[PDB]
């Protein structure tokens, strides 16, 4: 009896569990790195911290590249922008120009801890309304680092109530769902196969975002002056005409592109990695114990608290480690691709080969951490609970080497003060009816987790101290 022809072959079901794990599985059987054909296209998964140190750091530049997708060309204009540009010229003024971009808010006036304790007393006082009951943190959250990513990009806020907060939260929702079913990562590019709607969807929910950015870019131009560098939008726009091989690359489309990539890596980051926290402590009141206990003994009440608190509250500069780890913002990262023929372990690699890192695994490898599946920001701490340790080399939450995350200073101080804060001032509780937020999250571009509610009340500590 003889075997059938065999015309195509996956080694798991499409759609089935998420794709990181899924990847992760394949590992016992095929090793920490493998690759799949999809038509023309190859792609290679890589899965042990010395092979991605490789990627990222060793050959960075072999492997800095961005593949193309419909999808990403539509938000990205066509491949502009910082995080979904090819490497190249585009992608390394950009970049550096973002980056001197955060110099501005290291001290002085307009420091950026300042900026951000501003929007997180708005975001207390409005909280602190909602005494009682049980709520959703997603909007009031939202509204605290938009206010803080718009001050760094324009010099500008929104008062409560601007329903362009509204506006802005809507086609942020509606470009995250359509611009992947689940990971950036796909392997049969159903977009292309089947008559579907998607990318009509997120074009217009691009052109809303377009329109937005092109009416504050346009009302922008009167207030420009080149004494005055205070902002992103500065910065870009002293370069322009600092021009005069330059000049192509800072059209109005290139500026607006990256401010637009800023503006939403800055907010929705940010916040899924708050929500995220919040939900493991739901899930863990004995670490939550320990959380106020610490606060109350370093900060108390007579201030609040400060970046310059994160030398004296250790466990909560450990818990947000181990939600970074645990569930990373990007469990894959954003697809590398190869920009020349190089390798990877001493195997071959094309030029033009797309390569993920699945940091997932990293972060789960059996053999680098103990009890990788357990919440336990212990493990950041020695043993006698007196200072942070790093535990593990597998660990990379915000990347590394030339495609590494840019906003990693601001995203630290922002996720460690608004943490700070509501703990120093809520008790935060399970609802009333004992549901508790599913922490399997949900894959898109960023790892999502389900909405869920919080019974909020202020400490009785607090008010004493008033
Ligand atoms: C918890 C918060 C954050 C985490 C864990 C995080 C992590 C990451 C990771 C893993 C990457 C991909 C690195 C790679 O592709 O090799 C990345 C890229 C990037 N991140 Fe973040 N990020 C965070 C917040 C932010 C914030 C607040 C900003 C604000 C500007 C930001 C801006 C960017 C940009 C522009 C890139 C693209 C880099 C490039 O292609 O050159 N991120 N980040
Ligand atoms: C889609 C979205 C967020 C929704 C906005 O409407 C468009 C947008 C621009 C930037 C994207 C961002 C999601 C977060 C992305 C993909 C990101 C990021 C994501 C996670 C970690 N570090 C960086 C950098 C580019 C960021």
């Amino acid at each position: 009896l003889l075997s059938l022809p065999l015309v195509g072959s996956l080694p798991f079901l499409p759609r089935h569990g998420h794709m990181h794990n899924n990847f992760f599985k394949l590992q016992k059987k095929y090793g920490p790195i493998y690759s799949v054909r999809m038509g023309t296209k190859t792609t290679v998964i890589v899965g042990h911290h010395q092979l991605a140190k490789e990627v990222l750091i060793k050959k960075g530049k072999d492997f800095s590249g961005r593949p193309q997708m419909a999808t990403l060309d539509i938000l990205s204009n066509n491949r502009k922008g910082i995080a979904f540009a090819d490497s190249g010229a585009h992608w390394q003024l950009h970049r550096r120009l973002a980056m001197a971009t955060f110099a501005l808010f290291k001290d002085g006036d307009q420091k950026l801890e300042k900026i951000i304790c501003q929007e997180i007393s708005t975001l207390c006082d409005m909280l602190a309304t909602h005494n009682g009951q049980s709520i959703d943190i997603s909007f009031p959250v939202f509204v605290a680092v938009t206010n803080v990513i718009s001050l760094i990009c324009f010099n500008t806020s929104y008062k409560n109530g601007d329903p362009e907060l509204n506006v802005i939260q809507n086609y942020n929702e509606g470009i995250i769902d359509n611009l992947s079913k689940d990971s950036l990562v796909d392997l049969v590019p159903w977009l292309k196969i089947f008559p579907n709607k998607t990318l009509e969807k997120l074009k217009s929910h691009v052109k809303i975002r377009n329109d937005l950015l092109n009416k504050i870019l346009e009302n922008y131009k009167e207030k420009f002056r080149s004494d005055s560098i205070t902002n992103m939008l500065d910065t870009l726009m002293q370069a322009k005409m600092n021009s005069d091989q330059d000049s192509e690359l800072l059209s109005d489309n290139h500026i607006l592109t990256t401010i637009g990539d800023i503006f939403g890596a800055g907010v929705e980051t940010t916040t899924s990695v708050v929500k995220w926290t919040l939900a493991f402590l739901l899930h863990n009141p004995q670490v939550k114990k320990k959380l106020y206990e610490e606060i109350d003994q370093n900060v108390g009440f007579s201030r609040t608290p400060t970046i310059s608190d994160r030398n004296r509250l250790l466990l909560l500069e450990a818990t947000i480690r181990e939600v970074l780890r645990l569930r990373p913002v990007a469990p894959m990262l954003i697809p590398h691709k190869a920009n020349v023929d190089s390798s990877i372990g001493e195997f071959a690699v094309d030029k033009g080969t797309e390569v993920i890192i699945n940091l997932w695994a990293l972060h789960h490898n059996e053999k680098e951490w103990h009890q990788p599946d357990q919440f336990m920001p212990e493990r950041f701490l020695n043993p006698a609970g007196t200072q942070l340790i790093s535990p593990s080399v597998s660990y990379l939450p915000f990347g590394a080497g030339p495609r590494s995350c840019i906003g990693e200073i601001l995203a630290r101080q922002e996720l460690f003060l608004i943490m700070a804060w509501l703990l120093q001032r809520f008790d935060l509780e399970v609802p009333d009816d004992g549901q508790l937020p599913s922490l399997e999250g949900i894959p898109k571009v960023v790892f999502l987790i389900d909405s869920f509610k919080v019974k909020i009340k202020v400490r009785q500590a607090w008010r004493e101290a008033q």
